């Protein structure tokens, strides 16, 4: 990977392997969710970090509020996907990273991706609005002008997600974290909530559609410790309501919606 | 990856991944055997296979793992680049084996290496089987013909039985049930998830205070999709050694057994 030549955008490919494939031959969302977090960490490595030196004075970390991916065309085992990634300052809110997906062969978008991050107490895990210190180290990093991966004015990764009502149509219960499913940091990797949103899509779903479009809230973390159930109910293409929650409290660890199209 | 100047073994870099790392900030046993299957994948790619041969597949016949063994001396951090060689050798009419040597690949020493036994199976009736003169053509012309062993002591841990656990485990874990990231293209359990499910009974005070060394696995029957397997633990001995056993979380139907060794960080 390298930064571009202006240094405010990453660049990376990747080749897909054998084992990060699914039954189409074509690389999952997940191996996909992993590539984006791979190249964003590498994009932050590159210019000297999630670590500032003013977040690590007050003990403060990026955390994922919103993950949106659309997807066109997933990428085959043996080909080399090239994904493009970059940062933006949003006020005192947050920060956004944005990902392009492009077929290196042809030049083509397949995917794009947007994210908000929300700032935090690593100790107390409070929420905090971006002060004068972070947006000013930041700003350096990143693009002054908009540069949107989803421009569009009101467009999918910016709608609301409603909280699914019991009975749900579809669930999947007992889903628990092993220690492939942790980080670095021992928890649980953000990427691991994709999947198990989706265990509880019907298999004749996932054999007849492919994954467009999933949108995906983070309002709790699950500890390596906890049991999650997966929840699921067609609002219709294909559209899904999802709920990730705690088996026993019942108490909601994520909410999202995921787009089908007939194969 | 390529093939060498010889044509009789593969070899291939990676990069390793901050998502592949565990909290030492090393990869994991279980990207370590990702990898080897990966590049294991590339070799069978690279000499013609789909990895099936042509009387393979007009007979239904598949390679299925009887025994896998994993000895790690340094596990690459995150950011490293790893170089793995493999090699296939046919075992007369048994099967067949493919064997790994991890390398760094800036000082070019060895950090690991790896040795794994294949049988042959009737893909429909489930049924194993010898392998034919035919098949043994066909695969000899891609393996050396003199022995190359990643392990060659006479007398090694690869070759050493596995007893079973004797009920009650000293440690379990219950209830653990593949997912979809842990199916492969083909729509079954992936071979290294029961390498994360057997570690998954391991205590985490062990985790922490010990690096795992050597790993050996035997694969007695395949967990479908809809599955649910307990996973059991017993301690057998400054290292550390135990005894594991993988088994239906219902009428407790073994799928696998094997034993872990570890030295103190
Ligand atoms: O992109 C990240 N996470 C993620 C990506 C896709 C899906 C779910 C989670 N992480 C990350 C870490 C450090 C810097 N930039 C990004
Ligand atoms: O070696 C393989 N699997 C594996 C490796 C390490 C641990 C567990 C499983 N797969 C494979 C498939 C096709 C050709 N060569 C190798």
């Amino acid at each position: 990977g390298s930064l571009t030549e202006d240094g405010l955008s990453y660049k990376e490919k990747f080749v897909v392997r054998s084992y990060e494939v699914g039954s189409n031959k074509t690389a999952t969302v997940e191996t996909i969710a992993n590539l984006l977090q791979e190249v964003g960490c590498n994009h932050a490595q590159s210019v000297g970090f999630a670590t500032t030196t003013t977040m690590r004075k007050l003990h403060l970390i990026w955390v994922t509020a919103r993950m949106h991916i659309e997807i066109y065309k997933y990428p085959a085992w043996g080909d080399v996907v090239e994904i493009e990634t970059w940062c933006q300052s949003e006020g005192r809110i947050g920060t956004r990273r944005d990902w392009i997906l492009k077929d290196s062969v042809t030049g083509e978008v397949t995917g794009r991706a947007t994210s908000k991050w929300v700032m935090m107490n690593q100790d107390t895990r409070r929420l905090q609005k971006v002060s004068d210190d972070v947006r000013d180290e930041y700003l350096v990093f990143c693009p002054q002008e908009p540069r949107l991966a989803f421009p569009e004015e009101n467009n999918r990764s910016l709608k609301k997600i409603p909280k699914l009502e019991d009975p749900a149509q579809y669930s999947m219960i007992g889903l628990k974290p092993r220690r492939a499913d942790l980080d670095m940091n021992q928890h649980v990797n953000n990427v691991t909530y994709i999947g198990w949103v989706l265990e509880s899509i019907p298999q004749e779903i996932v054999d007849t559609h492919e994954l467009q479009v999933i949108t995906l809230d983070y309002r709790r973390e699950c500890q390596q410790d906890d049991v999650v159930d997966s929840l699921t109910t067609t609002t219709s293409d294909s559209q899904f309501l999802h709920l990730l929650r705690l088996s026993g409290d019942g108490q909601e660890i994520n909410r999202g919606t995921t787009l089908w199209r007939k194969k």
